[PDB]
C-alpha cells in the first residue's frame, strides 16, 4: 500500500499546487512542508528546511518547489542526501551540469533524482525526442503560449507610470499553419511569435507609455505588439491568471510523402500541470529506487508506464 | 562497433516502406528479405522465409511485416528464436496474449522483441498513457482517420473470392468536437466511427463475402459498416493512395481549472510512417539486449532516448 510518503520542499505557486493534487493521487501520504518561513497559510505541518535531516526516515521522494534562478543550483544537491527528489528546473543551458552534479550526490546516498520535469522542460522535451527519433530527417519546431510571460510583464511594469501590467505571448497562427506544411525553415523568433499587452495605466500617459513599448529593445522591437489600455476593473477581474501552452510540431518527407506530428497543450494554469507532471515522475522515482537504481535522470529516461498508478498489465490490456 | 545487422519478412506495403527507409539511417545495412514469394521486384537479396534458419547469425534484428489478421498470431513466435523482432500487431483485444507468447520465446533464444509499435497501436498508446498518468481525473478518446486502414484492408483481402479490396475509416466530426469540448464522454470508437469498404468480386459470390465481412470478429463486428462492390476500373483509378491519421484528445480539471492534451498525425502514407517507427523500436530493441535484457516488451516499457540514433549527452545538452 506504498503510499509514498512524499513531502515538499518550498511553498509558492507550484509547492501549492503540488500540496493541492497529493488528495487526488490513490498512493502518496502528504507528510507535511519543509519551508523557510516559519508560517504559512494551510493546515498541513510545517517544518524547517535545515531540520530536513531530522525527517529522513518518514519520507520517500521530495519535491523541490523553490527557485530555479540561484536556490536550485544550491540546494537541490544538499537533497538528494536525504531522499529521491524530484525538481522542475527551467534553466535549458544548465541542464546538463545541474544533472551531472545531482548525479555524484544521489549515488553516493543510494537515492534516485528526477531533474528538469514539468511540460517545458517535461514533456514537451518527451515529444521533440520521440518524434525527431521517428522522422529520420525532419524540421521540427516548438511555440508557446498562448501564455503569460513574467519576464517580459515585468519590463512593461518597469515602465514608468504603469500601474499594473501584463503581456501575453501567442504563437504566430500563420507560423503554426506553416510549420505544419514544412515551411517555417527560414522564419526567425520575432516571425514566430506575437505580444499582446494589457496595461492599465492614466489616460494621461497613454502616448508616452504605447510609445516606451514598441520601441523597448531586445524585450519588444521587432515583433506584432498589440496593446490595450484597460480598466483596473476589468484587469483584476481578467488577468489575474496564469495561463499557458504551446505546441510542438515536427515534420518529415519519406520520398514524396509528407507527415506531420503535432503536440498540443492548452493550460488554464500553469504550476497546477506543472505539479501534475512533477507528481508522476515522483511515483516513478520512487518505483526506480525500489527496483535498485540510483543517481540522476532526465525525463528521456524513465519507461512511460512508470509514471502510472496502474499495473502495467491493466495499461497494457486497455491502452495500448 | 557498431551498425546494427537487419533483415524484413514480408514483403507487402508495410515491407517496402522499411526497405526505403533502411537507407535514411546511419547505423543500419539491412541485409535480406525473407519472403513466401520466389521473386520480388527488388535488388535487395531475397530468401525462403523457411531458411531464417541459416541467417540467424547474421543479423541482429528481424523486422516482421506480415498480415496481422492472419499472419503473425502463429508465425512471429518462432522467430524470435533467431534474433530480436518488432512488429506492429494491431489486435488490441489479443495483444496481452500475444506478448505473452512473444515473451517465453524471446527469453528462451535471450532475445529482445518488441510488439506492437506503429501508430495505433504504437505512439497513440504511449500518448494515451502519458496524458492520462499526468492529469489524475480525465477524459480520453481517440478517433482514427479519415485514411486507409492496413490491417482492415489486409483482413478483407483475406476473405476468398475478394479480388480487390480496400477499407477507409471514417470519424464522427461531432464527437471530436464534443471530445474538445471535454463533452463526449461515455462514447467509444465503436460508436465513433464508421467502416466503410470498397470490394470487387463476382457477384454470385457477393452475399457470402458480405455475411464474412459484418461477422468479421472485433476487425468488424460492432461498427457501423458499408459495403460497396465496384468495377474493377473503377477500384483501380479510384482507390489508390494510403493516407490516414487520427487525433488523441485528452481533458482534465485540477482544481476548478482545465486542461487539454492532443495528439495529432496527419500522414500522406501510412505505411512510410508506420514503417518509421518500426524502424526505431527496431534501434531500441537491438540497444536493450547489448544493455542485457531480453523477452517481450510492449512501447510502454522503453525509454524515449533508446529510439535516438543519437547520443544520450548530445539529447540532453539539445532537446530537453
Ligand atoms: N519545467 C516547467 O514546465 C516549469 C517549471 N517551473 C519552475 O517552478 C519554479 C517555482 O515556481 P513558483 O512556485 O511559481 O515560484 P515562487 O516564487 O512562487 O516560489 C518559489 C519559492 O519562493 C519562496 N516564497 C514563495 N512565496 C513567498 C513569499 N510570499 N514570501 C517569501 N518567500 C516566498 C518559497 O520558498 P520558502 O517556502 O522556503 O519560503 C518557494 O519555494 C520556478 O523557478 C520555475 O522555473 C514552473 C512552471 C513550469
Ligand atoms: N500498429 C500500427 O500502427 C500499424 C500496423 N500495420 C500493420 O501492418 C500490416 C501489414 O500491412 P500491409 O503491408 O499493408 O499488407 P499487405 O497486404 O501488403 O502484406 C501482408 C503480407 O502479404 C504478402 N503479400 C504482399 N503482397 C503480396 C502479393 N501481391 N501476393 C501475395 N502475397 C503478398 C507479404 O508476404 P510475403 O512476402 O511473404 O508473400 C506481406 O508480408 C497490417 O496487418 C497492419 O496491422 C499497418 C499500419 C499501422
Amino acid at each position: 500500500m506504498t503510499n509514498i510518503r512524499v513531502a515538499i520542499v518550498g511553498y509558492g505557486n507550484l509547492g501549492r499546487s503540488v500540496e493541492k493534487l497529493i488528495a487526488k493521487q490513490p498512493d502518496m501520504d502528504l507528510v507535511g512542508i519543509f519551508s523557510r518561513r516559519a508560517t504559512l497559510d494551510t493546515k498541513t505541518p510545517v517544518f524547517d528546511v535545515a531540520d530536513v535531516d531530522k525527517h529522513a526516515d518518514d519520507v520517500d521522494v521530495l519535491f523541490l518547489c523553490m527557485g530555479s534562478a540561484t536556490d536550485i543550483p544550491e540546494q537541490a544537491p544538499k537533497f538528494a542526501q536525504f531522499a529521491c527528489t524530484v525538481d522542475t528546473y527551467d534553466n535549458h543551458r544548465d541542464i546538463p551540469r545541474h544533472r551531472q552534479v545531482m548525479n555524484e550526490a544521489a549515488t553516493a546516498a543510494g537515492n534516485v533524482a528526477l531533474v528538469s520535469t514539468g511540460w517545458d522542460p517535461g514533456m514537451f522535451s518527451i515529444n521533440r525526442v520521440y518524434a525527431a527519433a521517428v522522422l529520420a530527417e525532419h524540421q521540427q519546431h516548438t511555440f508557446w503560449g498562448p501564455g503569460l510571460s513574467q519576464g517580459h510583464s515585468d519590463a512593461l511594469r518597469r515602465i514608468p507610470g504603469v500601474q499594473k501590467a501584463v503581456q501575453y505571448t501567442l504563437p504566430s497562427e500563420d507560423a503554426l499553419e506553416k510549420a505544419r506544411r514544412g515551411e517555417a525553415g527560414d522564419l526567425t523568433g520575432k516571425q514566430t511569435h506575437k505580444r499582446q499587452c494589457f496595461v492599465v495605466a492614466d489616460a494621461a500617459d497613454h502616448e508616452r507609455i504605447e510609445n516606451d513599448i514598441r520601441t523597448m529593445p531586445d524585450y519588444f522591437v521587432g515583433y506584432e505588439v498589440e496593446v490595450n489600455f484597460i480598466d483596473e476593473a476589468t484587469f483584476d477581474s481578467e488577468h489575474t491568471g496564469m495561463p499557458h501552452g504551446g505546441h510542438v510540431i515536427t515534420t518529415g518527407d519519406t520520398g514524396g510523402f509528407n507527415h506531420t506530428v503535432e503536440y498540443i497543450l492548452k493550460l488554464d494554469r500553469n504550476p497546477d500541470f506543472t505539479a501534475s507532471s512533477q507528481i508522476a515522475f515522483g511515483r516513478a522515482a520512487h518505483r526506480m529506487k525500489q527496483q535498485g537504481q540510483s543517481g540522476a535522470f532526465t525525463v528521456l529516461e524513465v519507461a512511460p508506464y512508470l509514471l502510472s498508478p496502474e499495473n502495467l498489465d491493466d495499461l497494457i490490456a486497455r491502452d495500448v
